[PDB]
């Protein structure tokens, strides 16, 4: 019998200063975040959060971005009073990148740790500027990174659903999760948007001030070149989503490391079939 947490956290400070030009030492971040437990798990000591959140980051060869991510998000996620865990889904090998398949791995593997009922899918290079931007689920699928600096602090188009988002366990299951066959850059977030609409849902978003988000500038990743089949794929989601996703997923976990501030799941997700 801890009480429920207040519906909105009283700890929040709003707008925050974010910068990416200093070094980050995860040992020190760990000491600055003493309440974050092994594998990057935290729940509040004083009340029970209804938000059981697994944060899923698709990842390969972005360790520097990830330290920033961890330095900025951990304090924010605790102020939001979430019962949360961080999962970095690391794609083994050096073949073409598959953001959405790694996201599916994250959903399925996090569920083996704990009864999570909310999933935040976050690119590793996106940091929220205002802690009023809730990193948890809503009654409709939630788009979080709504006002990114690299798109002029607004949406690049109104159906944009990339960057950072949150789906309840029921929402993600309803759309058969995410597509597995978007290899290389582009389109998979649009396909996911399509899925949600085809299943009767609409996108919920904070306002453009609360939703303000920074992207860490970086040059192009090798092995994630624009997918030329992306425009064709997103035109057929309605039919393809029925049998491409959670119900067609396999992968092989090579390694799970519990670090102080995150669990990292190293996974072989194959190449195109
Ligand atoms: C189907 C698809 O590709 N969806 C993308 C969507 O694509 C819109 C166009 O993006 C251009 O590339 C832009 C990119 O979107 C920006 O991030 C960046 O600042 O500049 C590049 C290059 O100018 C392509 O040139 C064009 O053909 C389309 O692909 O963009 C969104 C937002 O990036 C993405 O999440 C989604 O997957
Ligand atoms: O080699 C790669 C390619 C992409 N990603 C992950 O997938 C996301 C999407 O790619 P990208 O950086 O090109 O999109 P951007 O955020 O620049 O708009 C990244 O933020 C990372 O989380 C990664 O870790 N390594
Ligand atoms: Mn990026």
């Amino acid at each position: 019998s801890l009480p429920a947490c207040p519906e909105e956290s009283p700890l929040l400070v709003g707008p925050m200063l974010i910068e990416f030009n200093m070094p980050v030492d995860l040992e020190l971040v760990a000491k600055q975040n003493p309440n974050v437990k092994m594998g990057g798990r935290y729940a509040p000591r004083d009340c029970v959060s209804p938000h059981k959140v697994a944060i899923i980051i698709p990842f390969r060869n972005r360790q520097e971005h990830l330290k920033y991510w961890l330095y900025y998000l951990h304090p924010v996620l605790q102020r939001q009073q979430l019962d949360y865990g961080i999962y970095v889904i690391n794609q083994a090998g050096d073949t073409i990148f598959n953001r959405a398949k790694l996201l599916n791995v994250g959903f399925q593997e996090a569920l083996k740790d704990y009864d999570y009922t909310c999933f935040v899918f976050s690119d590793v290079d996106l940091i929220p500027m205002n802690d009023h931007n809730a990193y948890r689920c809503f009654s409709q699928p939630r788009h979080i990174s709504v006002a990114m600096d690299k798109f002029g602090f607004s949406l690049p188009y109104v159906q944009y659903f990339g960057g950072v988002s949150a789906l309840s366990k029921q929402q993600f299951l309803t759309i058969n999760g995410f597509p597995n066959n978007y290899w290389g850059w582009g389109g998979e977030d649009d396909d996911i948007f399509n899925r949600l609409v085809f299943r009767g849902m609409s996108i919920s978003r904070p306002n453009a001030v609360v939703g303000t988000t920074r992207h860490i500038r970086h040059s192009r990743d090798k092995k994630n070149e624009p997918n030329p089949q992306r425009f064709d794929r997103i035109a057929h989601t309605k039919e393809t989503m029925l049998s491409d996703g959670l119900n067609s997923l396999t992968y092989q976990v090579l390694d799970v490391q519990r670090y102080p501030l995150y669990t990292q799941i190293t996974v072989d997700i194959g190449t195109p079939s």
